[PDB]
């Protein structure tokens, strides 16, 4: 159970909507097997190994590439637990209890 998070930002668009880049950086998520969460400020994954989550990250980082953007800026943050299975919202609710 690893947890992660994903944004992929194309630069030089010439237009301050960035949407459909991220809709189709999500699509090619889609066919990985790993599970997501569209948030405000980027997409949340949890996947069972790195092999499939870097997989999900290059195939998503491509899209937007092939979409037409010459110059992606992609950020990945991992958070990867071994003493413990912790999925997204097992996370969110422990630092709920605890406040």
């Amino acid at each position: 159970m690893i947890t992660a998070e994903l944004t992929v930002i194309p630069l030089g668009t010439c237009s301050t909507s960035l949407s459909s880049y991220v809709a189709a950086a999500v699509e090619a998520l889609k066919k990985l097997n790993v599970r997501y969460e569209i948030s405000g400020m980027g997409t949340l994954l949890e996947a069972e190994d790195l092999d499939e989550l870097m997989e999900a990250v290059k195939a998503a980082h491509e899209a937007v590439l092939q979409a037409g953007s010459d110059r992606v800026y992609t950020t990945l943050k991992i958070d990867d637990r071994r003493d413990a299975d912790r999925g997204l919202r097992d996370k969110v609710e422990s630092v709920k209890e605890k406040i």
